[PDB]
């Protein structure tokens, strides 16, 4: 038997694999999707003594470094919508002899969820299936979560790991330091971008003179600029898995089964509230069947929706709208949280081009030389910013006084048609993410009689944000308009707007882990209550309402859980 | 050093690689793009192989795999349109200076006399003579990693001196030409893995094929409907298909250690230009070396006994144009060493529509009239039992139709009646996908000298190669055929269904077929060709071309299979001369 | 209303078309108007009452 | 400069009582849409810079 079985090969599952292998444990990881993105590294380019490493970021391919607007297509092709409501719309202009729906015989459409109420849905919530999970397309933003000065403040982003405030703080500090190294967070990789510096420095100058000061800083990113500074390597699961492929000793302790579905775990017994154990994982090989995989410990790291889906499916030992009850894990799927998001784009003020030509800040000879050079080579370009200058990567850290997360940047995930007519150097994006309070009645439940395309129980969302959440969302939209208009004016088609619920993909709380046993699925080590050898990972473990991007904080938890596993099962 | 240098790793370059390595020659292939789509196969002779798991020890990754083979896309095929749009880089986009009236008046703006300057728009391009949807894919396997896999033969008329033919002449003797093509086509179908039977137990395919033959067998002009030949095979789990791509061609160059030893594939390596022994027109000449650039974080000379440019129809001409510069702002690169380079280009006008199947055909699905269709009745019975309330009795996941009408000179176009991963508008949110059927009719254009691809001296693409510009105007005869084709499509479509809102009969943008041909055209008439019928470039003993750019005729059918035939023919010349 | 000469890529190839050098002549467009210095939505109403037969009546 | 201030004021004021209706988010309209074109026959005290006097008699 393996020492550790892991379902899922995203960055969290990879963290478990890496840490467990480094501690001399034998690990078997199942991934339901395909290894579809690779780099290569030499053994301790895809020819001789080099080894192929999957879970590489798709954006690292030179074609997307050159024509970055093409990458929206990658992301749209990677995302599979979780819950799509049925509908029965009349199509008036059909040819009258063709197949048609009617009031009494609607179409029955493969893939839709008849149980979903569209008014309580997270309609843009989605999943990516493949080695690396969502990390093969993500934006790589890795902020820390906010912790208030007072450990008993009414709200915090950063969960509590201890009732002892000073220990909690020291533990998080080092965890965040470790998770930064695992994923390779940096704040300096745009420090020689004109656009980045223009936006950062102008905003700080403006907000120093405003009646309420706001601090702008570089968005921390999991990436590194390459020796040819036109290119950036964005980090993904390949960085975490690397030595499991390139070190022959580690490679010998790691098995990765791709196109394998973890269908469910089978338990010693099905009695709620008594000590229990996983007996085996039931796994199906999806290519052209069923395997029991035995290990001493089991980790479900399938992302926020699918981790709960696996655990719900496991309640079934081996009215049409009935859901699977989950009394062995009563808090499964409860208290779920997602982030409201507002968006707009602006075109920079024409007066800022004078700033580009004559910047007032010291230490900027590098910028002066890039502008002078471009100006001399393209005297008729109305924009003096060099052609390939990187986009801005600016944030304002969450505070309780302005309790949302701000990104002022350019993202590969566009939301409508490129502006054919505007030059891309002068466009800036704003995404502002809010938080939702965890509430028991906000839920992810799984259908007994409808299944997804991979024959797993269909997820259904029952999400309604609170009055306080709505009041903050109004303030956030007001903040975005005010901030955006300081440096530019709205680009047509990207005026200030809310996006579809779920579109942030930051769903959390579906397998919530914390100190309060009766309201969580697992403890602070992510061990599921009453199971001696079952652990969860991913954003689903995060029990607080937060606004910042969660993956770094999720990796902290993966570290913790791996060390518990090592402690117990090494 | 190397016996053969190959620029390009699409299915044509791969064909040269496979055949040459099979003949014990040492091959170096450069590919400007990345290996980005893989499968894994056991490595022959590796102690791990018998028990191995995909992408484990001792399997080897094989690039150029079809992206549509991921189960994600076999289950959600409408998502694949995004893969296709992600893979296509448009060749020539005209500049424009449109006024945006609703900009905030404080922001950066274009003006009449100070337009924005965009990298990679082409100021030299006249939009009215463009192939504005012509595009390329840079990656291992080229476009074969997303293609639709249709592999028909080209039409050869009964009379060898008929005015028009799809299939080019390889000999002046009619009988030798026919024998040559018969052997090449057999070999090309085995290389790519063509089959006509992979949809034979789809209700939708069978419905569409049988109905149309029943209708047109009765009409006073008979039209014959047949399965579209497809480079694919259905898997032992019939819910999946393995679509074929360059991985099938290269497989043994990665799984066989003896072959792997003779093959080197350098990815993110641009062939910038070939450098010639000399630069005098009309004189015997040869390639000295290939100038290659590693584009990853440099400039290297690669020597071989023979050189193959298989970079697709546009890029092959681009590499050869740029090789004219040894080591008025709208001036193009003259190409006097290869005077027919980029002349006589052809492309396929295309009409498109979709229909919804007639309600009356659902009764045919429940009670097919044709004898011996027990398999169909069984599938339908299973579905109606599981989903008695479903108005559509076709089973979920029944495969799409895959039907064609072979080109004939009486109706001189290529028909596909199918469902294609390349959707052109928004998916139909309200209509069930089981009852939708697509129609793509492709015409041909006559080769004319004045139709050309040229390359800009002062403008470059994103990979620092000379910018392509098209000067393309179809002929009067090409236009009259296009109208007849549109008319035929409307007539044929409406026999089994009605147009789906949003996909009513329409022409598509010039270039969308991506069947550009004739840019390095090869044939018997030396004076009007870039290469001979072995695709050896005139006046160079050691330079060959491949791809759809070699095809010298006006054709309507999908060209890949015929391009493979030329690759075999050319490889054999290489092997006989240099191996 | 400024003149324009935009290419329509998807016309049926047998139909009447503009070209680079032979644009349509569209009566009532203004060849002298620079679009970037226009008041493009400026308009008149001809009829008894002029604009007062549709205006919002804010005074 | 005044138009940017005005856009900001509009966003601030609108959000005090409601939220933007999809499709009618804050935007500038095409110049001339107000139909409040003026000064084409300007009347005033300064004879050298007007068309008419303060009684609108043409000079
Ligand atoms: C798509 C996306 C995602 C993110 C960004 C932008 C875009 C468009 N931006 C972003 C994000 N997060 C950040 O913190 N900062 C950024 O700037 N994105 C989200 C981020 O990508 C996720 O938070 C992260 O991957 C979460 O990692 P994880 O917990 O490992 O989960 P994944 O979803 O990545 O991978 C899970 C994995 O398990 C597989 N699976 C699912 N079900 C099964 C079963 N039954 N058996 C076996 N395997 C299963 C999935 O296929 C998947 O690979
Ligand atoms: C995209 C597309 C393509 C086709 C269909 C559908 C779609 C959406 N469907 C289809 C086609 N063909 C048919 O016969 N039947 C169908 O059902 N499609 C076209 C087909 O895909 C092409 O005909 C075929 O690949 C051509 O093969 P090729 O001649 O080998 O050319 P490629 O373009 O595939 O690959 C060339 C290759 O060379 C590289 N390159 C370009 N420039 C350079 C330089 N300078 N140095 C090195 N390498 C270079 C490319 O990047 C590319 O990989
Ligand atoms: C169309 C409209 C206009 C107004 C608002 C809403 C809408 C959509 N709302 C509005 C406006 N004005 C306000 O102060 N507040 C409101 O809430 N609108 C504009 C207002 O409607 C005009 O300012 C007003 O009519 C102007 O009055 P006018 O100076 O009398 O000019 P008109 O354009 O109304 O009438 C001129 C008139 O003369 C005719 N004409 C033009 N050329 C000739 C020649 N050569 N020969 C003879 N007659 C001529 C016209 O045809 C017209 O009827
Ligand atoms: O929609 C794109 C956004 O998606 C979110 O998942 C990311 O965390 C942001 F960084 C990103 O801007
Ligand atoms: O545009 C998609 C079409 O493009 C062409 O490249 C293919 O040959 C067709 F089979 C396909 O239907
Ligand atoms: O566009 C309608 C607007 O146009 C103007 O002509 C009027 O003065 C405004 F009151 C009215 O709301
Ligand atoms: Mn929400
Ligand atoms: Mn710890
Ligand atoms: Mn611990
Ligand atoms: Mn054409």
């Amino acid at each position: 038997p393996y020492d550790v079985f892991i379902a899922g090969s995203g960055p969290i599952g990879a963290t478990f694999a890496k840490l467990c292998v480094d501690a001399n444990l034998r690990v078997c990881m199942v991934e339901i999707g395909a290894a579809d993105s690779f780099t290569s590294k030499p053994m301790k380019q895809f020819g001789p003594g080099q080894v192929p490493i999957p879970g590489y970021h798709k954006k690292n391919e030179i074609e997307y470094q050159k024509d970055i607007d093409r990458f929206v297509n990658v992301i749209k092709g990677a995302l599979s919508t979780c819950s799509i409501p049925t509908s029965n719309n009349h199509i008036a202009t059909l040819d009258p002899s063709v197949v048609s729906n009617s009031l009494d015989k609607p179409f029955i459409s493969l893939g839709k969820n008849p149980a979903q109420n569209p008014f309580v849905n997270l309609g843009a919530e989605a999943v990516t299936r493949g080695v690396g999970g969502m990390s093969t397309h993500w934006t790589c933003a890795t902020p820390e979560f906010f912790a208030p000065a007072d450990f008993n403040a009414p709200h915090r982003e950063r969960p509590k790991l201890s009732t002892d405030a000073a220990e909690d703080a020291r533990i998080w500090k080092d965890l965040y330091a470790q998770a930064k190294e695992i994923i390779g967070t940096s704040t300096t990789e745009f420090d020689h971008s004109i656009r980045h510096n223009l936006v950062l420095r102008k905003y700080n100058d403006i907000f120093q003179k405003e009646n309420v000061i706001r601090e702008f800083s570089p968005l921390p990113l999991a990436c590194h600029r390459l020796t040819d500074p036109d290119y950036v390597e964005w980090h993904a699961t390949d960085r975490i898995l690397e030595e499991l492929f390139t070190d022959p000793v580690k490679r010998g302790r790691f098995t990765l089964l791709t196109n394998h579905r973890c269908t469910k775990l089978v338990f010693k017994h099905y009695r709620p509230g008594e000590e229990n154990e996983v007996d085996y994982a039931l796994v199906e090989d999806l290519l052209p069947s069923v395997k029991k995989i035995y290990a001493r410990s089991y980790v479900v790291a399938c992302g926020a929706v699918a981790t709960a889906q696996v655990l719900a499916n496991s309640h079934i030992p081996p009215e049409r709208d009935a859901t699977i009850p989950t009394p062995l894990m009563p808090m499964l799927g409860k208290y779920i949280t997602e982030q409201p998001m507002t968006f707009c784009q602006v075109v920079l003020d024409s007066s800022l081009m004078e700033v580009v030509r004559n910047p007032p800040w010291p230490g900027l000879d590098w910028w002066k030389e890039k502008v002078a050079r471009h100006v001399e080579a393209f005297p008729n370009d109305p924009i003096p910013i060099p052609f390939r200058d990187p986009e801005p990567q600016v944030t304002i850290k969450f505070t309780e006084e302005h309790p949302w997360h701000v990104q002022i940047h350019r993202d590969a995930f566009s939301y409508g048609a490129v502006a054919e007519n505007m030059d891309t150097r002068v466009i800036v994006d704003y995404r502002f993410f809010g938080y939702t309070e965890p509430q028991e009645a906000n839920e992810l439940v799984f259908q007994q009689h409808y299944r997804d395309a991979y024959d797993m129980p269909q997820p259904t969302f029952k999400f309604t944000m609170s009055q306080d959440d709505r009041a903050r969302a109004r303030r956030m939209m007001d903040d975005m308009c005010n901030i955006a208009l300081k440096i530019g004016g709205y680009l047509p088609g990207s005026e200030p707007q809310f996006m579809t619920p779920g579109l942030a993909l930051h769903l959390a709380g579906t397998t919530r882990c914390g100190l309060d046993t009766q309201k969580t699925v697992g403890n602070t080590h992510c061990k599921v209550h009453n199971f001696n050898n079952l652990y969860v990972g991913g954003n689903g473990v995060i029990e607080t309402g937060f606004a910042a991007n969660p993956t770094l904080t999720s990796i902290c938890y993966a570290i913790r859980a791996s060390n518990d596993i090592i402690a117990k099962f090494g």
